[PDB]
Formats: structure tokens, C-alpha cells, sequence
């Protein structure tokens, strides 16, 4: 909470978790699942290094990480993917297309669109890194303590006094400050509805409490 | 339009607070009628949104058939503000979260509702950020779902959801916070439309849980669709 803007990005950028390898539709499912199950371990990680997400209680932590981790999943595959227009990186070696998505392929197209999006704005790592922790700060938050929320609060006020912070290194105006910050926030309620339906699909499955704690390993 | 056109046609369009038509057994009754009559008057609403009718009437329906549920909420949730843990529904149906104990799968949206009001409430919510946050909504919630008419039409949404992010600002500089405040307030606002998607989307799955769930395309075609 006493990080300047430049130390809250070298923070976030230092935290990144690393990009891993996969290991006919039935194979590719498999695949996809445990693809997911090991980034997930990656994911408590870089949560434990966002600046202010370990000052929460350990059963604070676990609901935010609850609520996100399907969101920050997705938000990575869609910056993975974004030097690759209509195809998804989800690994190295496991680029696919719309048409080995074929309720698959309307998620499948709701994410190319979203690094479409990134990629016509030009999104930035270091604007990349802010919004996935905005994520696990924000995803949760409504749904829980009040001294927590508190909390929450102030470390999203300064994810945002970054975001402002790099854009105005760049040589924004103040409006497109402003402007390039709401497009930004926008496309979070995209992520977040793509990660209802992305829900809805695997129903048609997310990590247990306990499972979460134990690798927040206390 | 300037910032103070912008508010200033936004309020000018907001649709009036409609009146409910008790017992448990007549509530969703009484509630799906309610919402019916509003969305007429949402129609309305959007084609008053500047911008909004530059589109075509096919984008049209698609963003409306995107919003329309948030749209219902937030202005739930907004008409609930001054009053802590019950929902107004209409100023003669207002019920508390044991009312919505009833229906199975109601409660959870019934609490997400009034956080999002206590929400509302802690910030101050003023009624000219309201009705912005509203036409945010209408504007970029099937925007990511939308071949060269498209592309236009994305441009022009994009230019327009600037403008009112401009007059977001604009309320927040005239009101004397500091260019520091008015960011975080900015960005505070826009995080709340990620829960009130997530609220929309709980929303659908229970209307299709009871099931006429949704207005149809050719339904909101026909109520956007006039003549002359
Ligand atoms: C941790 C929870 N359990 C373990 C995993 C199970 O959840 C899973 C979680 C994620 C996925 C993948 C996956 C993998 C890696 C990635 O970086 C991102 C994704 C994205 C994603 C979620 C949309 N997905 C799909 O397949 C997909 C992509 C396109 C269209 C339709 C579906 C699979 C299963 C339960
Ligand atoms: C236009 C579509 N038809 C309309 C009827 C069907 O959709 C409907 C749309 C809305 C509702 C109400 C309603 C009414 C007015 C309002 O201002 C807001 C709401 C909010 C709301 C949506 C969450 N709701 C519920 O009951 C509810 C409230 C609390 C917890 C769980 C559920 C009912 C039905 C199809």
C-alpha cells in the first residue's frame, strides 16, 4: 500500500507465472483439463506475490481465488493468443483454430474477439499484468470482513493509480488516460461473462476450498 | 453533443417507475408482468441513448438482447439504494430476502442485488452517474458479440462509450474531486458493471430454471422496429 506506481509494476511483471506445455475431441478435452489443473498451482503462486492479496485472511484469499481463477485463466489464454489472429494458444504446442472448437466454438469466438480487442488497443504488458490482478482483487469482492473489503479497496485504488500511472509514461492526453482506463475496465465484464459461460459449459469441475488453502500452503 | 448535453439527454430519456399490478404464490406473477411492462419503456429509453439509433435495427436488437436483464437490475438496484436490505421492486412491492426464500435459487440473486445496493450506497451513487452507468451498459455488454458495416458499427459504439467515460469525468471534475479521485471513482464504477454481468448471468440460468424466459429477436424487432 506504500508501493509507488513503478514498484507495483516491477512487482506484478516479476510475479508472472510461467508459460506451460500440453501434455481427436476426447484427447483434446483431456488435454485442455490438465493444461488447467497445473496452471492453477502457477496461479496461487502469482496470487501470493500481488501486492496486498496476502494481508487478507487465508479464508478471504481462498473465496477471491474461488471466484477468479477461471477469469485469469482465460485473460492469459487470450494474451497468449493475441499475435495469433483466429487461433487460441492455450500452450506452445497447442495452438488451435475455430474449427477444432466444432456450445465449444461460442466461447471459442467470445475469446478470439477479446484478443482481438487487445490487440487492436495495443494492450501492453505491463497494462496486461494490472488487469489480472484487478481480476482477483475485484471478482470476488461483492460476494463475501469489512475491514477486508476495506482493504480490497485500496489495493484496487492502486492498481488504478498505476494503470493511469503508465498510461501517462506513454504520452497519453488526461482524456485518453481516461479513455484507454474505461476500455480497459469494459472488457473485464466481457472476461467476466465469458467465465459464466465458460462455467456453464464445463457443467454441461472448479477447484474445492480445501484443495485451493492447501496450495496457498499457510 | 457536449458532457453537459450528454447528462443532460440521459436524464431527459429515463423511463418512469412503473407500478406493481400479495402472497407467495402470486409474486412471479406480479414480478414477470412488471418487468414486461418495462421493457416497453426501455425500448424507448435506448433509442433516446445518443448514438443508439445511428446503428442498424438488426445491432440494435443484438445489444439489446445482450442488456436488457442488467438493465432491469441496475435500475432494481438503483431504485433500492435508500433502502437497506429490501429490493423495490415497484413503490408498492418491496420485499426482503426472506420473501425470496420462496422460490428455489432466488436468495443468491436476491443478496448479489442488495450488495450491489449497499454498494451503490457506500459510493454515494449520484443519478447522473447512474443513468452513464446505464447507457455503459446498453452499449458494451453485445458489443464483443457482434462484415465492413460491423466494423463501422463497432467504431461508432467505441467512439460513443468515450464520450460518455468524457462525461463520467466531467461529473466527477465539476463535483471538485481531484484528477487522482476521479480516476478511482471511474474505475470503481466500471468494476461494479462486471458484477452486475455476473448478476445477469446467475439471472438467465434461474429465469430458464422456472420457464416466454427472454424477449424474442423478432419481439424487440417489433417494439424497435416502428413505423412512422
Ligand atoms: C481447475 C478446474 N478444473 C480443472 C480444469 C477444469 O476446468 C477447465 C478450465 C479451462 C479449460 C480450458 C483452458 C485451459 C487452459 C487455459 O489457459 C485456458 C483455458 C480456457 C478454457 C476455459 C475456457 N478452456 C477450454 O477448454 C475451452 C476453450 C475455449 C472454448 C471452450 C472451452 C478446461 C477445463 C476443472
Ligand atoms: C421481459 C421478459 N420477460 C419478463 C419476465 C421474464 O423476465 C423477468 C425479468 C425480471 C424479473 C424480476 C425483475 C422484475 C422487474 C425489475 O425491475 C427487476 C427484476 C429483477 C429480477 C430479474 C432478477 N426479477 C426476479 O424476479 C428475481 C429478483 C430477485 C431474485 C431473483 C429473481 C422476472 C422475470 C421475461
Amino acid at each position: 500500500l506504500s508501493l509507488t506506481a513503478d514498484q507495483m509494476v516491477s512487482a506484478l511483471l516479476d510475479a508472472e507465472p510461467p508459460i506451460l506445455y500440453s501434455e481427436s475431441e476426447a484427447s483434446m478435452m483431456g488435454l485442455l483439463t490438465n493444461l488447467a489443473d497445473r496452471e492453477l498451482v502457477h496461479m496461487i503462486n502469482w496470487a501470493k506475490r500481488v501486492p496486498g492479496f496476502v494481508d487478507l485472511t487465508l479464508h478471504d484469499q481462498v473465496h477471491l481465488l474461488e471466484s477468479a481463477w477461471l477469469e485469469i485463466l482465460m485473460i492469459g489464454l487470450v494474451w497468449r493468443s493475441m499475435e495469433h489472429p483466429g487461433k487460441l494458444l492455450f500452450a506452445p504446442n497447442l495452438l488451435l483454430d475455430r474449427n477444432q472448437g466444432k456450445g465449444m466454438v461460442e466461447i471459442f469466438d467470445m475469446l478470439l474477439a477479446t484478443s482481438s480487442r487487445f490487440r487492436m488497443m495495443n494492450l501492453q504488458g505491463e497494462e496486461f499484468v494490472c488487469l489480472k490482478s484487478i481480476i482477483l482483487l475485484n471478482s470476488g469482492v461483492y460476494t463475501f470482513s469489512l475491514e477486508e473489503k476495506d482493504h480490497i479497496h485500496r489495493v484496487l485504488d492502486k492498481i488504478t493509480d498505476t494503470l493511469i500511472h503508465l498510461m501517462a509514461k506513454a504520452g497519453l492526453t488526461l482524456q485518453q488516460q481516461h479513455q484507454r482506463l474505461a476500455q480497459l475496465l469494459l472488457i473485464l465484464s466481457h472476461i467476466r461473462h465469458m467465465s459464466n459461460k465458460g462455467m456453464e459449459h464445463l457443467y454441461s469441475v472448479v477447484p474445492s476450498y480445501d484443495l485451493l488453502l492447501e496450495m496457498l500452503d499457510a
